[PDB]
Parts: C-alpha cells; structure tokens; sequence
C-alpha cells in the first residue's frame, strides 16, 4: 500500500540494484584493464545485493518478518567485497602491497562474524557489539592513517578524492548499521534498503567516475 | 479483447520496451567511448520501464486497477535518468560543468516528490501540482536559456539538433503526464502507455542517432 | 500429436526464431560498424517474433483458438523493421536520403492498420483490403521503381543482389498474408508460421550474407 | 533413482549441453573472424539440444513415454547446421563453392524426413529406411570422395586432421541413430543421450581446436 | 533457521559460485588470447556447480536427504575440468604435450566412476575405495614428479607459483572428499559445501590472479 513505506523502498531498491549491475557490468568499455577488476567488483556486489533481496521480498511477503540471517548472508558476501575495492583502486593506480587485502578482508569478516555471534544470541550483545566496533575500526585507521593510506598518498589526485569519498561512506555510510544493531539490543528495514542504496550504488559510481576519469584523462 | 484498447498498448509497449533495451544495449558498439554512458543510460530507462511495467501488467491482471504507487516507483527512478540524459550527452561533445547534472536531478526529484504528494492526499491537490510545475518549468529553463543553454552554443551542430529535439520532447512530450494529473483533480492508461512509448524509445533513438553520427563522422 | 502439424510447426519455428536471433545478435562481429545496425534489426525483428509466438502458444494451449490481435500486435512491430531493413543496408552501402526510411515506414503502418481494421469489423472487409493492398504495392513500387532503386542504383553488386533477394520476398513472400485474408473474408496458423520462417529468417540470413560480405572483401 | 541409468543421463547431457553452448559462445574470442560463423553454428547445436532436452524432461516427468516428434524436431533443427559446418569449415580454410552447402543440406533434409515418414507410420519401414539411408551415404560420399573432398584437399594440415575427424564422427557416430532405428523395426534413450554427447559436444570442440589453431598460428 | 548452519553455507556457496562463474567469464577481458581458454573452463566449473547446487537444494527443500548421484554428476562434470586446469595453464606458458591432459582426464574418470560404485553398493566398498585413491595418487604423481611438473619446470615463476598452488590444493583440499567417503563407510553436506567453496572459486582465483599478472606483465 501507501503507507507502510517498506514495500515501496523494496521495490525501489531491487529495481535501482538491478539498474546498477547492468550499469557496471557495461560501463566497462570505458575504462582501461586495470579498473576493469573494480567495476566487476563493484557490479557483483550490486547483482548480490540484487540476488538476496528478491529473496528477501519472497520471504517477507510469504511469512512478513525480518530476514536477519538472509541479510547477514548478503553482508558476509558484499562487504568483503565492497572493503577490497579500496585496495583494488590502489592497485589501478599505484603501488599497493596486498597485505592490505589481507588485513582489510580479516577486519571485514571478523566484523560481520562477531556482528552475527551478538545477533544470533550466541555471545552476550555488549561483548559482541564492541568487538565487531573494534574491527570496523581497525578497517577506519587502516583505511585513514595505515597503510591504505600511505598508498594513497602516491596516487592521482582523482584518485586521493575517490579514496576519500568512499573512506566517508565506510565511516559515516556505514556507521548505520551498527546504530540499528544498538537500537536492536538495549523502520529498520527501510532504513537499510536506504542505507543500501547508499552504500552499494553510490560507492559504485564513485569507483566509476574515477576509472573512466583515469582512462580517458 | 479487442474493444479495450488498453491490454493491447500494454503488449506493445512491453515488448517494444524490451526490444529498445537489447537495441540501446548492443548498439554501444558503433558509439565511441564518450557516447557509450549515454547509450547505457537509455538503455536502463528502458529497461526499468519493461521492468515495472510486467509488474504493472501482473497487477492489472490480478485485480485491475491503476498502479499509482508503481507508476511514480518508474517514474522515481527513470525520470532522473532521463532527465541527466542531457548532461550526458553535453559531456560527451562539450565542456559542461556537472553542476548541470546537479540541478536537474534536483529538480527531477522535487518534480516527482510533490506530484506524489498531491497524488496521495499528503499536500492539497492545487499547492503540490503548481510546485511540481514550477520544478518542471525550472528544468525547461535550465535546458532552454540557462546552464544547458551555454553548454549548447559550444557543440557540434548535430548535437545542438539533438538536444532541440530532446528540449521539444520535455516540453511536449512530457507535458502529457501533468495534464493527466490535472484532469485527474478537478483512457489514462492508455495515454501513459503511449506516452512511454513516446518519451523512452523516442528520446533514447534521438540519442543513438546523434551518437552514431558523431563517431561516424 | 503426429496428426495436427500444426503445434509441431509451432514449436519448430519457435526454435528457429530463438536459434536465429542468437545468431544475428552473435554475428556482429563480423560485419562493420555499419552493417551492425542492420544485424541489430534483424534479430529484434526474430527476438520479438519468438517473443510473442511463446504467447501465441500459450493462449492455444490455454483455449485453442487463433489469435488474431496478438499476431497483428507482432506484425505492428516487426514489419516496420522489416522495411526499414532496405534503408539500413541502402545507408550501409551508399548515400541514402531518409525519406526512404519515412515513406516506408508510413506504408507499412497503414497496410497493418487497414488490415485489422478489415479483420476486427471496423471497416467493410473489402475497402479495407483494397486500402492494404495499395499501401503494400505502394511500398513495392517505392523499392521496385521508386526512391529505393535509385539508391540501389549506386551499389555494390553483392548489395544489389542482396536487395533485388529481399525485394523478391517483399512481393512472393509477403503475399501469403493478404491471401490468407482474402480467404478468411469471402491450415492458416501452420501457413502463417512457415511464411514467419521464409520472411523472418531468410530475409535476415540474406542481410547477414551480404554484410559479411562487404566486411570481408 | 539410481538404477534407471536414464534420468541420469538426461541430466547429465543435458548439463554437458549448457555448458558446451557457453562454451562454444564465449571462445569465439579466440579464433578469427573466418571462424566465428562456425563456432557460433556448433554453439547453436548445442543450445537448440539443450533447449529440446529440457521439454523432453520435462515430457519424461510428466508421462513417461519417448518423444519421437520431438527427438526428430531436434534433429530437423540441428543436423543440417552440423552437415553444413563442414561447408563453414572449408569456407574458412579454402575456396568451397557452396553447392556444397546447398547439396548437405538438400540430403540431411531428406534423410531426416523419409526417416520421420518410417517412424509415423507413413511410408512403410523399410523403403523410408533405404531412402535414408541413401541420403545418409550420399552426404558420405560428397564429404568422402565428392566435391566436400576436393575442397578438402586444397587446406591446410590441421584443418584436413579436423575435416577427417569430423568425418570419421559423420560415419561412425551418426550409425548410431539408423541402428536404433532398425531396431525399432523389426537403452535407446540412453544410447540417443551419448550418442548427442558424441555427436554434438566433440563436433563442436573438433572445430573450437582447428578454429583456435589456426587463428594462434 | 539459525542453528542447522546447512541451508546457510547451502545459500551462501550458491550465491558465491553465481558470482564467481560471473567474475570468470566477465574478466577474460584482462588475459591474453592464451589465457581466455583457462579462465573460461574456471567459469563453466562454477556455473555447472551453480546449476547442480540449484537443483540440490530443490531437492532438500522437496525431500530433505542428500542426493548422492547429483553430487556425482555434478563432480563427473566438473572434477576433469578442474583437472585439465592443469594443462590448460601449462599450454598458456610454455609447450606441453597434452598427453598429460589424456591421461589426467583418465585418472579423474576412474576416480570418480570407482567411487560411485563404492557409493552405491556395485562393488565392495574397500576395494572401490582403494582404485580411486590409486587413481587419485596417479594424478598427483602426473602433476608432482610427472609429465607436469617437467612442463612446469619451463615456465615463468609466477606460473610455477600457481601451478604450485593448484597442486596443493589438489592435494589438501580435495583429501576432504575421500575422507567423507571413509567416514560413510566403516555435517557432511555442509563440509562439502565449504569444500566446494575451496575447490571450485579459489582454485579459479588462483588461476585467474596467474593470468592477469602473466598479460600485464
Ligand atoms: C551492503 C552491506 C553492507 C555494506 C553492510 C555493512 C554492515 C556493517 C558495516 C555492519 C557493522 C556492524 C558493526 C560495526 C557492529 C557489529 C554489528 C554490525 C555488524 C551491524
Ligand atoms: C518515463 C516516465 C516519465 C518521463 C515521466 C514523466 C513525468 C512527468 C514529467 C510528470 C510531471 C508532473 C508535473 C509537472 C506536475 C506534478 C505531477 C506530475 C508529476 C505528473
Ligand atoms: C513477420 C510478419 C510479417 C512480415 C507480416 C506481414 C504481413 C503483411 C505483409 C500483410 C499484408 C496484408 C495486406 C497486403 C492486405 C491487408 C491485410 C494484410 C495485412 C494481411
Ligand atoms: C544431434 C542429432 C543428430 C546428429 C541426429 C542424427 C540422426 C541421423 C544421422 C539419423 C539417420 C537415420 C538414417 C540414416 C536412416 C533413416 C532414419 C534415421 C533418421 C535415424
Ligand atoms: C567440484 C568437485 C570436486 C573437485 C570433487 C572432487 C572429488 C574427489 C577428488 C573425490 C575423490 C574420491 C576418492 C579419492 C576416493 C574414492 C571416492 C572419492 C570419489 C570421494
């Protein structure tokens, strides 16, 4: 109907997801073959998105609760992702190690991992919530003043603006979630279809304005 | 059946909707690279309009009423797109700002939001449409005598008949849908049915022309 | 069942519409950038002709009847194409002027919509034929005598052997359709899909010949 | 269950048959242009052999019975792309005439349809038998001794290794269907199953390896 | 639900082998003409994964029991692609004969066909048991001290260092199979779920890592 405003924000989510994939996975031609690896990252992590929740859509009209396993599915898929694209613009565009694949993809699973273990009631919510805090943080600082950052300081001033728009959407785009997951231990599924939206379409097209700036530039 | 004249504009528009986003989608071959974005664009709007448009034929089947909800969802995410279509295809033969991009995305949204709000009964119907008029008129002028204007004067002649015949279809062709809304607060299905025809395959065959021609050339 | 010959005809031509719009929108790649338009028109004309026979075969299974709208509504969009196919491979092998293009296209659309007109009771049986047929000798006459064989004039022997092919179906392949209408106003549905495969199959492999021809040499 | 030995190998082929038609679609990257044709016309076979494989299933699970007609709706679709990918292969290796292609497929055509005409019922067995069987020699002897033979000669190594391999496949592959046949006037699903393994999968990678050998070379 | 940690990893890999078979097949781009054979067998492996994981948990969903003969098929499908990895990046490096890929598909066709007959009661589960872990050794042999480690030894070190890995992964995650077999003849689901997860998308990440670095470099 009109007035749930959930309904409304899952269709228009799905149908966006579905838009940016085909959108990534074209807009390819455009760049050169390093970003190439970028924007098929970046168009996965959409058609993931996209894929879990017209799982997610089935589930809520046939039952009409909270998929949280199903979401905690679509995370542990998309975020490992969505972390690895920093070191895959710093791959495109200068000289990084990989270690910060590795540590990054560590932070990010660990994160989700402790996430779930408070959201499933295995380990007490505090506990949990302040471990996962912890990873999400070490994601910030490896992201802001570690070694991802001492690779984006010999990089394309595009790509230092790239790189600090999508660091604000890791720390304030993100920062969502947990929020939630408090209000959860102490609405929801609008606000992360919005925060979806955000978080899997905008961080996209900025790796795709810079790729096709690096290519064409 | 064939006194309806309804089902039948839904059949067509689907299937030419489909096939105006497998033509849009391979065709990116004979456009350079600048062009391609725009192809792709046009393509997406077409593909999101078949997209809700099955939905919209699935919904008249099961009850048989008109989807506003559904419409706007379309309208929500095509018409930004088809609106940044100008942009898009200034940036691809000229210098323009993005600044451009901007406002006209604004101004699409605040064009759709109000119209829906007037739709639903949230605002009165006279306050909401004249706002929503207001935001149209503002984009006509921006792509008649502002920022779009200045960017016009420095292309190519080709590209200054496309954007006037792409100007003429905002003008007109656009035109139809707040007519509707008006006789609507005071045959529609079928008026919109041709009008998507005219405004998504229309306005994306313009676009692929133009940029043919220019690589071509 | 072995005994109706007519749903197998069904499936078969079903098939080879599918087979063949696979294999025009595949073999782009041997053709310029300028035969690829045509390539492009010739599998949507087989892609939507598949699309709706898929329909068309579910209304028989469901009633078994003929459906008479939805094979207008496939020829309202595939015989334009069809047409316009002379143009394309005109504006692929020399300087064609466009009003070809137009002219055509308003032929065709007549033919059709006298046609039905004829076929719904609109209009007295009789007159409308005789409209359609002048509509159809018109567009003979403009690809025989008229605009088209002065552009088929300044050719290459490879495309005037393409075109004078494609002209021959026009007259002989095209006219089991209006015969069949005379005959229903004074067998039909496997006619019709055997006519689909001669006018929607060969005419493409015709084109992709002499594409593939004028890329190579 | 795992004692039929047949569902076992429906699914089995019918998988093999989808991944051989991505296959066949994806590696004409590969080859050259010449080649593309006949990579795109095994790619067919396969995918119209999966497309048929999948509705026999489908008539398996329903009934339970053999789907003749359906088996010879395959066969009227794919046997005479695979007789004339011979011709595609002499075409893009040497100078073949084309009656080739008009001869091939003038006799699979023939042995397809006295075939079917034997198992309806129509034609008695054993003079359809000897009809197709004629026709299945005559296409022998024009890929053996006849004019197939002489373009054969005039090739290169690797593509006379692929000519005779594809042959040898012609004459002991295909005795496999006639057999059948005998012996069904006087395990066959099964032995039809393989026999398409053989027949449609190996064919298509015969070619992919003298297509890929040639364009590296 | 949450606490049978089956359906999860069911949906998990599931949706990581779509992605993966998506992230193969889109990433040929990148390789050379050498390495676009190997990167498309890793896809096909996913995507038939993919396919059969599917119906697999149509199956669970219908019955709920593991179904050991789509397993097997799945595995006769994908293992002797995944085997002919290794003379497919031996063949993108350097000259081996393909003798080796004879005799790796034989050795993987004899492990898994002795192994089915184990599983399902044809022969004696010790004597089944050992043949295929003869066979397995066979292969690790070839690819250890063998045929392929003499192709190996000519190579680039970025191609010895995948090859390297391959093997390990042959060696280490493969092992989980037999094991599972022992224990079922003297959690399984998902260990071969997980298992799967290994050997199917690291293996072509593997792969697909080796053949980016070779045609950058
Ligand atoms: C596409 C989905 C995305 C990007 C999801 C991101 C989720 C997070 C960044 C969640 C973070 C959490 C914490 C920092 C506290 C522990 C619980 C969480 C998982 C929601
Ligand atoms: C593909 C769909 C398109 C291009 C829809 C366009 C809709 C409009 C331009 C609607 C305009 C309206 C007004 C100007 C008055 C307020 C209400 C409206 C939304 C129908
Ligand atoms: C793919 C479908 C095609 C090419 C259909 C073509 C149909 C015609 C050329 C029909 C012609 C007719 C007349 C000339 C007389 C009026 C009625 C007709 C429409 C059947
Ligand atoms: C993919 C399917 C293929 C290649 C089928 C091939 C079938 C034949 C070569 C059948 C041959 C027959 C004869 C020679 C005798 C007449 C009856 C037949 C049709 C089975
Ligand atoms: C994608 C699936 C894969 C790679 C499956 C691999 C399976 C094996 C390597 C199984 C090996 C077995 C033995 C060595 C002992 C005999 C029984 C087995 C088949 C499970």
């Amino acid at each position: 109907d009109a007035s749930d405003y959930t309904g409304v924000s899952f269709w228009l989510v799905t149908a966006a997801l579905l838009a940016s994939t085909v959108f990534f996975f074209v807009e390819r031609d455009r760049v050169s073959a390093k970003w190439k690896t970028s924007l098929t990252v970046s168009g996965l992590v959409t058609g993931i998105a996209f894929w879990h929740y017209m799982y997610m859509r089935g589930v809520w009209i046939e039952t009409g609760d909270s998929p949280t396993v199903f979401r905690y599915i679509d995370w542990l898929l998309t975020v490992p992702l969505l972390i690895c694209e920093f070191y895959l613009i710093l791959a495109a565009a200068t000289n990084v190690a990989g270690s910060l694949f590795k540590k990054l993809l560590v932070g990010s699973l660990v994160m989700l991992v402790f996430g779930y273990m408070g959201e499933a009631g295995i380990m007490a919510a505090w506990p949990a919530f302040i471990i996962g805090c912890l990873a999400w943080v070490y994601m910030i600082y490896e992201l802001w003043a570690g070694e991802g950052k001492s690779a984006c300081n010999t990089a394309s001033p595009a790509v230092q603006s790239a790189y600090n728009t999508m660091m604000y959407i890791i720390i304030f785009g993100w920062a969502i979630y947990p929020v939630g997951y408090f209000t959860g231990y102490l609405n929801l599924n609008l606000i992360y279809n919005l925060a979806d939206f955000v978080n899997k379409i905008l961080f996209g097209l900025i790796i795709w304005n810079v790729a096709v700036k690096e290519s064409s530039n």
